[PDB]
């Protein structure tokens, strides 16, 4: 799958704030979360968060229980797409950023933190999944505002599971939150990508009988 052709990406640096200084009270706090959602995430939690990605058409899994089995990856070629070309136009955005910030991971701040995601080295800031998660919610809570409230807890949930898993601090996910917000105004300004975004509010609006 491909991108779409943004004629302007946004440089997500400029969006976010550098993470929490080492020293930073704010520093401590962060790494105090991480340990403490150590202290207290249950073993039937541990196994759940190590389920499995695979992204391949990552929209589908994060609703298709919050929609109906109307939300049929089959059946909707259109939205399958636009999510798919979409979340590459999201990685060509993070990986600079990532990098740009070079933030240590909570793990390689202190061998207290356990890890049980596979740990990658450092690029702690801003947060891929929460980034990833906030993204289709926000682009999915346009197409369908009925479950706006429902989908945002559903990217909360996945944001948080960083943390819990030990491969993020509280700060990475503020800052895959804001980045989120950025590329998707950013993306439905370009009205080639406004033009099949409204093709995708009917495919999947009338793939689950909704009005307007």
């Amino acid at each position: 799958a491909a991108p779409y052709p943004l004629a302007h990406p946004p440089r997500l640096a400029d969006y976010l704030p550098p993470p929490p200084a080492a020293d930073s009270a704010a520093a401590v706090a962060d790494l105090g979360a991480v340990l403490e959602a150590q202290r207290l995430r249950t073993p039937e939690q541990v196994r759940r968060v190590r389920a499995h990605d695979h992204p391949e058409d990552n929209v589908f899994p994060f609703a298709g229980d919050l929609l109906g089995a109307s939300f049929d990856k089959e059946r909707l070629p259109l939205t399958r797409s636009f999510f798919n070309r979409a979340q590459e136009n999201l990685v060509e955005v993070l990986m600079p950023a990532k990098k740009h910030f070079a933030r240590p991971r909570p793990y390689e701040v202190t061998p207290k933190v356990k890890p049980v995601l596979p740990p990658p080295e450092g690029e702690s800031y801003p947060s891929g999944h929460t980034m990833r998660s906030y993204f289709k919610a926000s682009l999915l809570s346009m197409l369908v505002p009925e479950h706006h409230d429902a989908f945002f807890a559903r990217a909360e949930e996945h944001a948080q599971s960083r943390v819990l898993a030990g491969v993020h601090f509280p700060s990475d996910l503020e800052g895959g939150q804001t980045a989120a917000a950025a590329l998707v105004a950013s993306l439905l300004a370009d009205p080639a990508v406004a033009a099949d975004f409204a093709a995708v509010r009917e495919e999947l609006r009338g793939a689950l009988g909704l009005p307007k």
